[PDB]
């Protein structure tokens, strides 16, 4: 032990409010959006450059077509080192952000995210048994904390580990069992709320090789996976040049250069898109397995001019038509990652200063690929 029990008030298990399975929450959820750099920045909520979320944000975000949202948190910073008790004013904080979600009848999925590299960056041997502890100690005060909220809330158990082949799989296997395990023990809507379960690197790819089982569970098919999506890197967030490639500038059938023929893909198109999320449709969703596509985006480069410009931004708008379309057809729940940003290199779609919409390019061609509009 090295740390206290936090599993402090178990209570009796409730299924009121929390009878839909995995596949029956998931066909309610056609796009979501991530609360990007807000509350999993570190240095605080606001230390990012983004405001404190708003119950006007989350009425826009609502208002604007999305069905759920992705809540990055951050939760080490604020964590006593020696026992791992986390501060109740946040505690706190993070609960009344998910009853602003709720009250606008979003979905709402929290996390632990990358949190200062804690677990993330160290799916090993040598950590394994200290971050079962803290991951343990963590899950059990955040699912106690948020425990009352119905099926609304799911609960991620990690965000992007680094687990890199079949030993460090295992390790990553003991997190998201110690996660589950830790959820579970806190009883009442937690002994059935829908969890989500993360490969390794959320990568498409590793996952496809390495996944085996998910957890153990007490609970029946109540259980998600998740992957993220950045795919081709050079498009959708490569910033500078390396002497092993250059940055796509465009992207998509159509959208093509014939002068700076450069910055055209030479890999990652639709073809490949398709074979990418053919792998998770086999691997889970055809399983009876949801799987949630908990980050996609591709970055604005307005550092491009004239005619430059515009092309870019049909085929980025094009690539999120894309990338939503074909997760959806093949049963991945997309959610968009927003930074906040509005400025070069970004992808913030709102102006979360005013609550209004910045990028309605992107935002239309997200509902349009969601048929939605």
């Amino acid at each position: 032990g090295l740390y206290p029990s936090y599993n402090t008030s178990p209570a009796a298990p409730d299924s009121t409010g929390m009878q839909s399975t995995a596949v029956q929450l998931a066909g309610k959820i056609r796009l979501g959006w991530n609360i990007g750099n807000t509350m999993e920045a570190i240095g605080g909520e606001t230390a990012w450059g983004n405001p404190m979320v708003s119950n006007e944000l989350l009425k826009l975000v609502k208002d604007s077509g999305f069905d759920a949202v992705r809540i990055p948190v951050a939760w080490d910073q604020y964590a006593n080192q020696e026992s791992a008790e986390i501060s109740a004013a946040w505690l706190n904080r993070v609960k009344q952000v998910v009853q602003m979600a709720i009250d606008n009848e979003l979905y709402v999925l929290i996390n632990i995210h990358w949190d200062g590299g804690w677990l993330e960056n160290n799916i090993t041997p040598a950590k394994k048994d200290e971050n079962n502890a803290k991951q343990k100690a963590f899950w059990e005060q955040i699912a106690t904390h948020l425990r009352d909220f119905d099926e609304h809330l799911l609960f991620a158990g990690t965000n992007e580990p680094n687990a890199e082949n079949a030993e460090q799989m295992d390790v990553l296997n003991s997190y998201l069992q110690t996660f589950v395990d830790a959820v579970r023990s806190t009883g009442g809507k937690n002994a059935y709320r829908v969890l989500v379960l993360q490969g390794p690197v959320t990568d498409i790819e590793k996952t496809n090789e390495l996944w085996t089982h998910m957890p153990a569970d007490t609970a029946t098919d109540r259980l998600m996976a998740e992957v993220h999506f950045y795919t081709p890197y050079n498009f959708a967030l490569m910033r500078q040049d390396e002497s092993w490639g250059k940055q796509f500038y465009y992207w998509g059938e159509g959208f093509l250069s014939t002068t700076d023929t450069e910055r055209n893909p030479t890999w990652g198109e639709e073809a490949t898109i398709d074979q990418l999320f053919d792998l998770m449709k086999t691997k889970f969703v055809d399983q009876g397995i949801p799987v949630v596509l908990g980050e996609f985006s591709a970055m604005r480069r307005t550092n491009l001019t004239g005619d430059a410009l515009t092309l870019h931004l049909a085929g980025r708008a094009y690539y999120h038509k894309y990338v939503t379309q074909q997760a959806l057809a093949r049963g991945l729940l997309p959610f968009y990652w927003d930074n906040g940003g509005n400025d070069n290199f970004s992808s913030g779609i709102f102006n979360r200063q005013q609550n209004t919409v910045f990028d309605q390019q992107v935002l239309d061609a997200l509902l349009e690929g969601a048929g939605a509009q």
